[PDB]
C-alpha cells in the first residue's frame, strides 16, 4: 500500500535528524558521501566532459568547474547567423517516463543567451523555471533574457521574445513570454523562484512546493523538457528537479518500497554534475517531499 510507503518514508526522515556516533546527522554523512563520489567521476573519466573543454567553448561556461558531461549534455542542431556550434552548458535529466524530462542549464551569459533560445526552441519548451535572482550578494548570477514587463520586446537574433504577463505569487513571478522563429511563434510560461539564496535554502519551502505545483498546471507530463536553471544549474536547479521528480511519481501512486531519496540525487548527479549541491540543499529535498507525503495523507 502507498499509505503505508509514504509513513515510512516520513519516519525515516525524521529518523535522519539525529547525530551518530561520529556527531553527523544522516544528511550531513550523506552529503559527504555524494561529493566525494561527484570529486572522483572526472577523475576516473566515467563521464568525460570533452566538448565543453574545447577552446571555443571556455568562453561559454559561467564557471570553469562547472561542465555538461558528454554522455548527457544538450546538442544544438539549430543554426543561426550568429552561432552554429552545437555547444551548451545543459544536461538532460530523465523523468519518470521521458529521458529528457529536464534540460539542466547554467543562467546563461552574455553571449550564450542565443545558445539558451537556440535550445528552448528546438526542443520545444515551454516551462522555464529560474530559481537564482540576476544579481545575488553583489554578483551577476544570471544574464536577465526577458523584457521587464511593461517594456517592448527585446531581440536576440533570430528570436524576438515579448513579455505578455507578469503575475506575482508569494516569492515567485509567473512571466508569460512570447517567443518567435521565422512564420512561428511559442507562448512560454517563466516562473521565477527570487527568494533562495546560492548555496543556501529558503527559510520555508512551502511556496517551492506551490510552485511546481502551479507550474505542473501549465504542463504536467513529459512530453517535452521543462527547462531549469539558477546560475550554476547545479544546487537549486538539481533541489527543484528531485522535488518535482518524487512529486510525479507520487501522483502516479508509483512511489516504491524503501523509497530512497539518495539514490535518486546519487543518479542524477551521473546526469548533471554535482546536482543538489549542499548538505542544507540536500536536507531541504528530503524534508520537502516529507511535507508532500503529509499532505498527500491528508486527502484520504
Amino acid at each position: 500500500e502507498q499509505v503505508e510507503i509514504l509513513r515510512k518514508f516520513i519516519q525515516r526522515v525524521q529518523a535522519m535528524k539525529s547525530p551518530d556516533h561520529n556527531g553527523e546527522d544522516n544528511f550531513a554523512r550523506d552529503f559527504m558521501r555524494l561529493r566525494r563520489l561527484s570529486t572522483k567521476y572526472r577523475t576516473e573519466k566515467i563521464y568525460p566532459t570533452a566538448t565543453g573543454e574545447k577552446e571555443e567553448n571556455v568562453k561559454k561556461n559561467r564557471y570553469k568547474d562547472i561542465l555538461p558531461f558528454d554522455h548527457s549534455r544538450v546538442k544544438l542542431t539549430l543554426k543561426t547567423p550568429s552561432q552554429d556550434s552545437d555547444y551548451i552548458n545543459a544536461n538532460f535529466i530523465k523523468g519518470v517516463y521521458g529521458p529528457k524530462a529536464y534540460v539542466a542549464t547554467q543562467g546563461p551569459l552574455a553571449n550564450t543567451v542565443i545558445d539558451f533560445w537556440r535550445m528552448i526552441w528546438e526542443y520545444n519548451v515551454v516551462i522555464i523555471v529560474m530559481a537564482c535572482r540576476e544579481f545575488e550578494m553583489g554578483r551577476k548570477k544570471c544574464e536577465r533574457y526577458w523584457p521587464l514587463y511593461g517594456e517592448d520586446p527585446i531581440t536576440f537574433a533570430p528570436f524576438k521574445i515579448s513579455c505578455e504577463d507578469e503575475q506575482a505569487r508569494t516569492d515567485y513571478f509567473i512571466r508569460t513570454l512570447l517567443l518567435e522563429f521565422q512564420n512561428e511563434s511559442r507562448r512560454l510560461y517563466q516562473f521565477h523562484y527570487v527568494n533562495w539564496p546560492d548555496h543556501d535554502v529558503p527559510s520555508s519551502f512551502d511556496s517551492i512546493l506551490d510552485m511546481i505545483s502551479l507550474m505542473r498546471k501549465y504542463q504536467e507530463h513529459e512530453d517535452v523538457p521543462i527547462c531549469i536553471h539558477c546560475s550554476a544549474g547545479c544546487g537549486r536547479t538539481g533541489a527543484i528537479c528531485a522535488i518535482d521528480y518524487t512529486w510525479n511519481l507520487l501522483k502516479a501512486g508509483k512511489i516504491p518500497e524503501e523509497f530512497n531519496v539518495f539514490n535518486l540525487i546519487q543518479e542524477m548527479r551521473t546526469q548533471r554534475h554535482s546536482a543538489v549541491q549542499t548538505k542544507e540543499q540536500y536536507e531541504l529535498v528530503h524534508r520537502a517531499i516529507a511535507q508532500l507525503f503529509e499532505k498527500q495523507l491528508q486527502l484520504y
